[PDB]
């Protein structure tokens, strides 16, 4: 019993965190094989950041300008290249702690674990979701740039996020491990604002299934709805549309709890229109949208890594 | 910016998780140096569960009865001893991944990270608080016994919890790493119930200070209160009494935000009376009590 916000075990990722220093800037790098990946803004000064030409800034840098540190051991940079907004520093030593890994770009609504680092040292791990507005509601202080987001599939770490910056509302923007930003953001000091966010409908339903598995059933009702009628109601409450793919993905949870997806949708519809009425679900007075259907199944079945 | 429930990186603890099998029972062990620590109930059968005599059950055991597995390598048990409700299995190999560590018993209200394991394999990590009723609201399935609770402050891992059982309400009971249970619980199938839980008042105040540091101020008011008047209000809402120690501990947050402890106490009093009125604090519609004053300062 119990439902917690649970991150993947961070051990395989901790073995990859290094400190990358370029001039006055110190941030984090992901050391995989003989390459260190880090945000390309590490090469910027306070003037550069305003309107930077990263190709021109990087051509002026030499390998000895990047000080890479893995623990108390300085790595030798033997090459540097740029792939979108990520800087790749070729090093003379392959990371012996490199896990089996892939680079994956995730979609809005997908969850991942963040290993927050400062000076190449992991300080904490937390579970977050890629918001529909392509920002993450992380917890990051200055120096966390280069901290990565990841999932674990069997014994393979899928790297999906690298932290680049914090937006004026306190939310975070970053890129996949190929340097492509999530959302309409750029790594330049200019006016940028996160779009109006929406609630991840499929994840709210997955969490309602997690509440039922845990014995919380007050919100259940005798009703069902059409997918179209539900989507018309959901869109009015700033909820993401629920697709047939989402209904299919919620199939195993529907089979386990005996609550059809459109049946749980009718409960969600009622919760939106009427509220919780002083009651809680899984210790929360709000509908939680950062547990995907796979997260719920994994946590309620004890899948190991 | 931002405030999240944040666990410590679990890597140093993952390197210690092993599977311990004794007969039909399989649970988790913590491999540190040449000793594997695990709940002593691993030696129990179904019939010796209501009233087990662990001293007598352990004397009948031999080292080859305990099958310890670290990954795909079986460890050889060269000795066994019992310290309170924890079983200590001496092994013929010191764990090369043993971190710098300490065993610390924590107090109610204190937080720690839990590395949930099944068959000696980590499946997830989360943040917990030791409830005032000495239970933890964990997320644990059958086979999670032996999973540990820890804090990792400055290179060293302080082990503070080892999971032993689930109570009838779904909450969890366990011991420190010396086998002493937290709370009035025993490792017997006898009727046991968690006491009436209460809110960790000092942690709620610490979280209100984190909300102020993050720019949330809607809940602040012009009032202050006496510590006694606050405690009389708080006790009526099932909140733990706030002691002078708690007020002292909240001093640095009070200095950073410019809001006196008794002043924030008046904000907490008002919130308890009024509710949130559709508003949230740090993305939560309830007052959060699993962030200690130390956690707030560390994270901010
Ligand atoms: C692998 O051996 C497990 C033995 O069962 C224990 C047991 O409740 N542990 C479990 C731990 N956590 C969550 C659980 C959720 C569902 C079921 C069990 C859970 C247990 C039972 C009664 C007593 Cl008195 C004791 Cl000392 C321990
Ligand atoms: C090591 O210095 C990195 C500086 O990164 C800045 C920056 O906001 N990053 C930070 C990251 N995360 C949380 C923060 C919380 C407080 C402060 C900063 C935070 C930043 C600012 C604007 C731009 Cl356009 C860019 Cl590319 C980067
Ligand atoms: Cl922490």
């Amino acid at each position: 019993s119990g439902f917690r916000k649970m991150a993947f075990p961070s051990g395989k990722v901790e073995g990859c965190m290094v400190q990358v220093t370029c001039g006055t800037t110190t941030l984090n790098g992901l050391w995989l094989d003989d390459v260190v990946y880090c945000p390309r803004h590490v090469i910027c000064t306070s003037e550069d950041m305003l309107n930077p030409n990263y190709e021109d800034l990087l051509i002026r840098k030499s390998n000895h300008n990047f000080l890479v540190q893995a623990g108390n051991v300085q790595l030798r940079v033997i090459g540097h290249s740029m792939q979108n907004c990520v800087l790749k520093l070729k090093v003379d030593t392959a990371n012996p702690k490199t896990p089996k890994y892939k680079f994956v770009r995730i979609q809005p609504g997908q969850t991942f674990s963040v290993l927050a680092c400062y000076n190449g040292s992991p300080s904490g791990v937390y579970q977050c979701a890629m918001r529909p507005n392509f920002t993450i509601k992380g917890s990051f202080l200055n120096g966390s740039c280069g901290s990565v987001g990841f999932n674990i599939d069997y014994d393979c770490v899928s790297f999906c996020y690298m932290h680049h910056m914090e937006l004026p509302t306190g939310v975070h923007a970053g890129t996949d491990l190929e340097g492509n930003f999530y959302g309409p953001f750029v790594d330049r000091q200019t006016a940028q604002a996160a779009g109006t966010d929406t609630t991840i409908t499929v994840n709210v339903l997955a969490w309602l299934y997690a509440a039922v598995i845990n014995g919380d059933r007050w919100f259940l009702n005798r009703f069902t709805t059409t997918l179209n009628d539900f989507n018309l109601v959901a869109m009015k409450y700033n909820y993401e549309p629920l697709t047939q793919d989402h209904v299919d993905i919620l199939g195993p949870l529907s089979a386990q709890t005996g609550i059809a997806v459109l049946d749980m949708c009718a409960s969600l519809k009622e919760l939106l229109q009427n509220g919780m009425n002083g009651r809680t679900i899984l210790g929360s007075a709000l509908l939680e949208d950062e547990f995907t259907p796979f997260d719920v199944v994994r946590q309620c079945s004890g899948v190991t890594f």
